[PDB]
């Protein structure tokens, strides 16, 4: 077995301690014990996986494949594009950590840093003239189908199956949408009744109607309405402060000893408040798109 | 569920790229995806669980446990006490790394830093002098039996069942020895023929009856013979140097999508060693400690 086999699978906890009695349980995914350190590595593999049956791709080919990210995207990729072979190439603000460009560079990803005041417009630029110029693959994460499947065919059943079928609501911080929709339909196909609520920065919340802005949840809030985001699943929209989020992911840290990232810190937050709004005998159930790890710089646990 | 639930159950990835054809297979055990982010998350849970079955501890009690780390077992440790209950007092020298420092009071571990120039010895000092002045249960890694149990009972049976009790050489780079003991002693008693192989730095090459030193593969390689080694087990000891096992680990991330601790490059490197004289139709089997996610400002990937 390769490494892209180890992908998935992953563990569902329940809080304790964060959690009160006039709660509903509170369950958490843990997407940050993939062996690229996080939930991208589903859509990563089956985007890449999708392009080998189009017949796009063909593994150990070295073929290029370019896509304007520095997240955790660019880090499942790096993963997979090592493992199976391909040329790959991520564009990205030259303003980049030298933590995560080392991250990426270890995997042998190559990177074309873009300028700094075009954020990720010339990112976006950059990637698409490569992909012109070399004919080469771009996942295109925010539109690619293939994204939202790996969440229905996989996390989605997974969860299903660890909470026996019993999800009154599943709450997520979304970032290119695949997550929230294929879980969310995998659900609703089985509970009538199943709540799917999406969670966004208040700094920057376009789902609500407000304005896109800067904000800390690393991974989630992208500032639009991705292509990949089915909004008829939506039964609502939970708006999150770093000010709340960031105190209860290092109380889940320290109460829970669930040492989680950024997101998850707003994610989890927005669980509690819908799990208070459903009672002690319902289920709430979320996802945590990565552990703490790549975040001790930041203010969170700096 | 809670965190300690999820650990183990680590899956096994078979190299493809760093081998070459007159090897026999090699295999590597992931537990990097462990919630604690290493294989000490087992020993951690199984020094507590024993403590609490002994009648020495009783979870949710807020008792005292103290321990002389600051590496894999101190974060493993204090996952665990967050959980549980238990205050966590770790003691060890000034000189640590604000990174290290940062991920342990995430977890809300209380650090000690001890004179910088006694290196452990300091430490080891102040964690007796607190298992004294409060009667705190101190698990006592490199001697304690529930540290090798834990390998016995679950990391063992685990290699055993993914290889389908097919190995013919099993090496490690032992820490605490607890691994190397207990994964040894479950593959002996099943595999006749199954060798066990210790792997340990030439720079403190202490079991091949060299000398202690420096050196930079964190988290083996002690410098001394731990109670918890069972050397009548034991088939051999390679020495491995950072020289060849580093660009090893580059290796591994770049051409496997594998991204190993400084330790795994050790282990990996003798491996191949071992694989290589095994040949064709054999398997080995090794473990990877950690992932490099805690690394990146290490000469390994920076
Ligand atoms: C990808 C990601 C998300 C969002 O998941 P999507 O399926 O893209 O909606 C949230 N947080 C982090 C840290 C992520 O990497
Ligand atoms: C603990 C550890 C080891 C050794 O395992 P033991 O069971 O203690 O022998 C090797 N490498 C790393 C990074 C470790 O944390
Ligand atoms: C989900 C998006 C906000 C970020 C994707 C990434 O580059 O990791
Ligand atoms: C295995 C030993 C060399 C180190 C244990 C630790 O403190 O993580």
């Amino acid at each position: 077995m390769r490494v892209e086999g180890a992908i998935g699978k992953t563990p569902v906890v329940r809080l304790a301690k964060v959690v009160e009695p006039d709660m509903a349980e509170v369950w958490v995914k843990l997407e940050g014990l993939n062996p690229g350190g996080s939930i991208k590595d589903r859509p990563a593999w089956y985007m890449i996986k999708d392009a080998e049956e189009r017949g796009i791709l063909r593994p150990g080919s070295g073929q290029v494949i370019v896509e304007p990210t520095s997240g955790n995207t660019g880090i499942g990729l790096a993963m997979i594009a090592a493992s199976r072979g391909y040329r790959l190439i991520l564009t990205m603000p030259a303003q980049m950590s030298e933590e995560r460009k080392r991250v990426l560079k270890a995997f042998g990803a190559e990177l074309v840093l873009t300028d700094p005041e075009r954020r990720m417009l010339a990112a976006r630029e950059e990637a698409l003239r490569l992909k012109e110029e070399l004919g080469a693959f771009m996942p295109d994460q925010f539109k690619n189908p293939a994204n939202v499947r790996a969440h229905y065919e996989t996390t989605g059943p997974e969860l299903y199956e660890a909470l026996e079928g019993r999800i009154d609501a599943f709450v997520y911080g979304s970032g290119t949408g695949g997550t929230i929709t294929g879980v969310g339909r995998y659900l609703k196909e089985r509970i009538p009744h199943v709540k799917v609520i999406a969670v966004e920065p208040a700094r920057s919340n376009v789902l609500s109607g407000g304005k896109m802005g800067q904000h800390g949840f690393q991974g989630m809030g992208p500032g639009f309405i991705p292509e990949n985001l089915d909004l008829s699943l939506l039964d609502g929209v939970i708006q999150v402060w770093e000010e709340d989020a960031f105190p209860l992911a290092r109380r889940l840290a320290r109460e829970e000893g669930l040492f989680l990232g950024m997101s998850s810190g707003g994610i989890v937050w927005a669980a509690l408040q819908v799990a208070r709004e459903l009672g002690p005998g319902k289920r709430v159930a979320c996802i945590s798109p990565d552990g703490g790890w790549k975040y001790l710089s930041t203010p969170l646990y700096a």
